[PDB]
């Protein structure tokens, strides 16, 4: 199968006077090549997915894959939705426009049975060509892709080489990996990032990296080389930031870090999205004083 | 304020060939007309909103606000999304057909804090002019409307006269009337549609309704009268279908039903929806030939 | 056609002094309830802090309430239940020959046992005393939860079973079991939402609230009773604020805080590993408190 | 600081005719340490502690105090109540014994505040001179002991030293190792045995070593040396007999099991626990047959 593994980036989308701020998207992107990171996935959840425009969508997509050309880094760009004429569409467009890959989210709010996610992903995975990885969050979607759905995908359709997991139950990702050793699991998961890999797991889709990218890339090939005590160390420095990170729903944390932090001039959010509270925002920048955060 | 209470159906969308089924729309809706509901809600989650192109939202309400001028009934249109930018068009799209007010459901998926929740129903709220109604149903959209949300939110819009409650919770439903008694609370979950009219709520918005118009409207008409016993002995009497209705996730077990009964002729979803589990097939089936299922 | 305790019951308080059951004060807590218009009193349940009570401590109080009852309308639900069969036998056989009327029997917790081994739980209390028996359900203390089918089997195949007291927070289980059963006695164990498990069939209410405002609860479940719903809800609306901040932590911390503060026991001590609450929720339940009228001895 | 660790089973309590069978208890012990089990830990969860009189709970301690006498085995008494001046006195009996620690599950039912919590295991701990070892499982408690809470024991207490987690949270286990990274985590679920071993753990407090002790045996020496790729493979191949052991509540799987298995001579339990349905009895047995038990 094609793959695309390692330490990854769920890229934040900057917006300066409601718009998205395209150079400095550029810029973004450029700090995490330099800073050792193996993929890079635009217009996620992290990325505001669901306030964007279509064409916004389009075009941080092509910032990316024109950004990465020249480097390893790997464009997996989001295209779920939960219709999935559109999630064909989307994953239709990612292809054409020279993505790596896919991020499919699983269908939210209208809560299709594990029947109903089959169709669903077989459908995104016959008509397109490039890898795709699925996504599993349920506190975001209201459903959940079953092991057995997620191990049936992986052997029926071969596009389909792994998934995303932010379920927060590492009893599942036991589950998935010894009774289908060869798909790749990926963290979705920033606080566990290193039990998930030290079970098996091949790579992270992390927002703490969009702030410590090097620490989240150092983790993830440390745990791969199976150097597994300088693995959990970093992930054991990394969990009072890992956490604050979700004092309010992401990316909202996230964002606000990013900004406190310089590398953004604006902390602008889409409705409903908004800046977080006033103790929030004092106890994300308390967490902060004490980590180190790379420049551009 | 305007408001929009009583009876209410959640109407399912029939396709035909993959197309809107047109002359069935406007059939079932006279049906429900002639049984003596107050209004009809025309895509919304039970009538495939998230699958719907944007020209079948469209026409649905445009057949149904067509079908009950003349009638008494109201026609509470869909118009909820998780961009506050997009739930603002689609207010002014529902008004700009002929609605005579909007449900709105909670942003799903990117999870908004209670202050992005108020700032995104305020935009709604203050950019149209027809009552609006706010929809809580935090098992698909991954986010609650606090009680406090929806009290500031009620006394400060003059358009927001309440909430639709599917959180089955009925200490919430306590709280709200008890701290604002001038809100119409209503009822999100068929099987307690009862309680919480007995409570002083002010009309249910009913999935059971599409198959059994006259025993919602009657329950609801008794306990608006204070009428408990009838109320409660049609609440008792539905209990069954109102949980068998719900074995698999809406609308595919009540579509499945209106199947079986020969009121539509076809039982097509759009995918990741798909056909109900045989088990739940048999289970609908039989349940659904204890009570009398009227014609047209 | 069974024998039934229904109506207003409180779950009383044990005030302890230096460690030891503060007996006469336990005593007068009861006169209180009894004047107050309270149909029945539940002594050494969860609220009484059963767990940490000694086995004659268990049975002074009991003896305490069945005493103070007499001469009363006042009827004693004795608490009864465990989580060993053989022990539930045990306490049911002892608060009937004490002079219960009634014993309350909360479901097994801590070891989970499945729907089968529930209901030959509670047959084997059933069968071994002519009492009645009322389940209790509250699988947020107790790990697991009787199912519907289970309390409608044990209502239909024991005499003694007469129905349950609900604090699962579900009125859709209440629906449910007396849609499908409607003869049994529904009890609501969540103040908050008495008065919509009561517009629901329900006949009666085991109280926390009680302790401090015996006169509301027990007007709030007579006017339901005799179908004057819209005042009953009006009391439990009046109620909403005093119901919800009486578990700002673990029941019975903030009853006892509050019992403290309107002068109705003389110290305020648990037994570990109960504790009295935070400063923080202290200052909001004596705040809640200041807008309702309270009535003394 | 004095500890316990490894490899440990929560023994079952064999009964024949409602009597506690002895010398089976006898002999079950002296399975488990022929089978590389580092402890045993009698009359706790697993061993029906709900169900046994006071003096059967003495009995199957020096039963297995006696049976450990001249081994490497350490005998971890359960001395768990929800009534401190109880625990207290269990917790002085267990060493008057000669047992090496307690186990001590926190209170149920009565749902202490982590204040609470704190001085119940802090009367504990200043009750006997053996090391304590706290019990989190709060979905049989009705509570869960903070991270915070844990710490502040082990820092103040110098006979508490580390936490048995049967919580399902490996984020708690991260939170805890990487605040305290010298208390001693043991695993309490066993499915996640692994993973928990990985990030630091230092022991496993198994069920599924009644059945197969030199399986988990083996399991925790591999992790606990780093051979990690050992340690997962046994992981993996447990997977399936891990979660049949719990198809109905613990320790109802297990005893049938051992009884399948010819290892106890009669399947009983006392109430409100029973034999389980006959449809989990079937899927009991056929798992059974993939595996290999080791006989006395
Ligand atoms: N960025 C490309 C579109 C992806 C779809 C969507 N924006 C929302 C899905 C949507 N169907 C979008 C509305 C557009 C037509 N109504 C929805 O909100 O339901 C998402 O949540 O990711
Ligand atoms: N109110 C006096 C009754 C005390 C009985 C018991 N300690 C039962 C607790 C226990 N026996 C465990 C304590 C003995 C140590 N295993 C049980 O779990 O059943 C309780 O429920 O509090
Ligand atoms: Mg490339
Ligand atoms: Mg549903
Ligand atoms: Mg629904
Ligand atoms: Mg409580
Ligand atoms: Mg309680
Ligand atoms: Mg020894
Ligand atoms: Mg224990
Ligand atoms: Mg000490
Ligand atoms: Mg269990």
């Amino acid at each position: 199968k094609n793959i695309i593994i390692g330490a990854m980036t769920a890229l934040i989308t900057p917006f300066k006077n409601g718009k998205v701020d395209e150079q400095s998207y550029a810029r973004l992107i450029k700090r995490q090549i330099e800073n050792g990171i193996d993929a890079v996935v635009p217009v996620g959840t992290t990325g505001e997915s669901a306030t964007l425009t279509h064409e916004e969508h389009r075009t941080c997509i092509e910032i990316a894959v024109e950004t990465c050309k020249g480097t390893k880094v790997k464009v997996l760009a989001g295209a779920g939705s939960n219709a999935t004429h559109e999630a064909v569409g989307l994953a239709k467009f990612a292809k054409e426009h020279g993505a790596d890959g896919i991020l499919s989210v699983a269908p939210f709010y209208n809560k299709p049975t594990q029947q109903g996610l089959y169709e669903h992903y077989k459908a995104i995975a016959q008509s397109v060509d490039i890898p795709v990885l699925l996504y599993n969050v349920p506190g975001r979607t209201g459903c959940e892709i079953s092991t057995d759905t997620i191990i049936k995908l992986f052997r029926d359709c071969e596009n389909i080489y792994g998934v995303k997991e932010a379920s927060g139950n590492i009893d599942k990702c036991v589950d998935l990996l010894a009774h289908e050793p060869r798909m790749m699991l990926i963290s979705g998961e920033d606080a566990i990032n290193y039990p998930i890999l030290s079970n098996g797991g091949k790579g992270v889709i992390s927002v703490t990296s969009n702030l410590l990218p090097d620490m989240i890339s150092a983790l993830t090939h440390f745990a791969l080389d199976e150097n597994y005590k300088e693995a959990k160390k970093i992930n054991d420095e990394l969990y009072n930031i890992n956490k604050i990170l979700f004092c309010e729903s992401n990316p909202i944390p996230i964002k606000t870090a990013m900004y406190l932090a310089g590398l953004i001039e604006s902390l602008e959010f889409r409705l409903p999205l908004c800046s977080p509270s006033k103790e929030n925002f004092a106890k994300i920048e308390e967490v902060m004083k004490k980590y180190k955060i790379k420049g551009f």
